[PDB]
């Protein structure tokens, strides 16, 4: 840039109050002073201001969701589950189901330098959860050609921050796509924010260099029309998506069962939940705040609203819908994000952020639309933990949702998996990871009938 562009970038952000950000602009190099130019010419320091002024100045009513908007892989009919795992298999194989994975998060816990999407959880194969979410899409595709006689394409969306994207794009580069088309494999990105003080100023990360941090996972509704994912999907003919976060390495991706079940009550929303199974557990949940769907964080649960046990099946608690950030959208109201997306609030998430908790991050929330749906457009449905959720947040000696927690949710299921097809696992002092090549969820393995097989081990096609 020139002086007088340079100038002129500096007024417009003197003007808006963070003039700072140009504080050290004399100790730079002439490359460095041009890096932060074109950083600093992609905010709106006036949008930044409005955004951090509405997060910094900004008992409810609480009901179980509505009986006939909620089912249970646990207590549903097994007729309606094996009805929904076909009909959802039918969408797959009708090419009209897509993927939209949340893969922008920095993993600040885990604290590994690459994409948590990448990491290795010390299974036997050494596979990356990325690559073990692909070959569950490449199974299920194969899975539905057994319905369609023709290739089934499962298009999956990436969405990446900032901090995440040329990584994730070269570990699958040399990965080729985990044997996906790369036409049905698109990385895109969600919007970033400065992060800022307390009084809401700009943070510089380097004299040259604004810290920044993706805007939420709220963030995806803007980012599927901003990167052109709606208009990719209008143009396959995707009706039906299923996103979740890279994290949970037992995710049933594009489950059809999820699907049908959504599909079949029209929904524009639905959730997947987990059991809470003890009052005191610390779960968000989904349920009615107000009279609308919502996630209600469990600080916000009560003693006695926590302890309440279903009237209708005393054994279990009445608020129990464990949120696993596990969701599906219609394209149809993919269609309305113009209408309310500006309506999403930042919240503000007190941060320790090393710069030049004492800083802000300003985030979106993806369950913050939920309020805004009809009851009669939302649906919730009960799966099996063991099954479907295990997260990867923590380092290695933590003994809670970390790569050890994860690698033995994925090995006992895949002895389970091979025990209930008639299989002999034998084991000496455990598990047997299954590769989603040759099962996605439990079938296909009548092969293994009657054979013997020495845990720890790995089933590969």
């Amino acid at each position: 840039p020139s002086a007088e562009e340079f100038q002129q970038l500096r007024k417009k952000y003197t003007d808006a109050g963070q003039g700072h950000v140009f504080a050290f602009v004399d100790e730079l190099q002439t490359g460095e002073r041009s890096q932060l130019f074109h950083q600093l010419s992609s905010f709106d320091p006036v949008r930044i201001n409005e955004l951090a002024d509405k997060a910094l100045n900004p008992p409810a009513s609480l009901e179980p969701l509505p009986d006939i908007a909620t089912a249970s892989i646990l207590d549903s009919d097994p007729k309606d589950l094996e009805q929904w795992y076909e009909e959802g298999l039918k969408l797959v194989a009708g090419n009209k189901v897509a993927v939209v994975l949340m893969a922008g998060g920095q993993g600040t816990r885990l604290g590994s330098s690459a994409p948590k999407g990448c990491f290795d959880i010390g299974l036997p194969s050494h596979k990356s959860l990325f690559q073990i979410q692909a070959e569950r899409i490449a199974k299920l595709q194969l899975l539905a050609q057994r319905i369609s006689g023709k290739e089934a394409v499962i298009p999956w969306y990436v969405m990446t921050s900032g901090p995440t994207r040329k990584p994730t794009e070269e570990f699958f580069e040399q990965h080729k796509y985990f044997g996906l088309n790369k036409s049905d494999v698109i990385i895109f990105e969600q919007g970033v924010l400065p992060c800022i003080s307390n009084e809401g100023k700009i943070l510089m990360e380097s004299k040259f260099k604004v810290a920044v941090a993706p805007d939420g996972n709220g963030g995806i509704y803007q980012a599927l029309l901003t990167s052109g994912v709606r208009e990719d999907m209008r143009k396959r003919g995707i009706e039906h998506i299923h996103t979740y976060c890279v994290d949970n390495c037992l995710v049933k991706v594009a489950d059809p069962v999820f699907i049908g079940f959504a599909a079949s009550k029209q929904v524009d929303i639905a959730t997947k939940v987990v059991r809470k199974r003890n009052a005191t557990e610390s779960v968000g949940l989904i349920l009615q705040k107000n009279g609308k769907p919502d996630v209600v964080e469990y600080s916000e649960i009560d003693k006695e609203t926590a302890e309440a046990k279903d009237p209708k099946q005393p054994d279990v608690l009445k608020f129990r819908a464990a949120n696993i950030v596990n969701h599906y959208y219609s394209f149809k109201f993919f269609e309305s994000i113009e209408l309310w997306a500006h309506k999403l609030p930042h919240h503000v998430a007190r941060k320790k952020i090393p710069c030049i908790p004492n800083g802000i991050k300003l985030e979106q929330f993806v369950f913050d639309v939920f309020p805004m749906t009809p009851l009669e457009k939302f649906a919730c449905i009960e799966v099996r933990r063991e099954d479907e959720f295990s997260p990867l947040k923590n380092a290695r000696g933590t003994g809670e949702d970390d790569p050890d927690t994860s690698k033995r949710d994925i090995m006992s299921q895949g002895q389970r998996w091979i025990e209930k097809a008639g299989g002999i696992v034998i084991t000496e002092g455990v598990g047997v990871e299954v590769s989603p090549l040759i099962s996605y969820g439990g079938e296909g393995l009548e092969f293994l009938k009657g054979r013997e097989i020495k845990a720890p081990a790995f089933i590969e096609k």
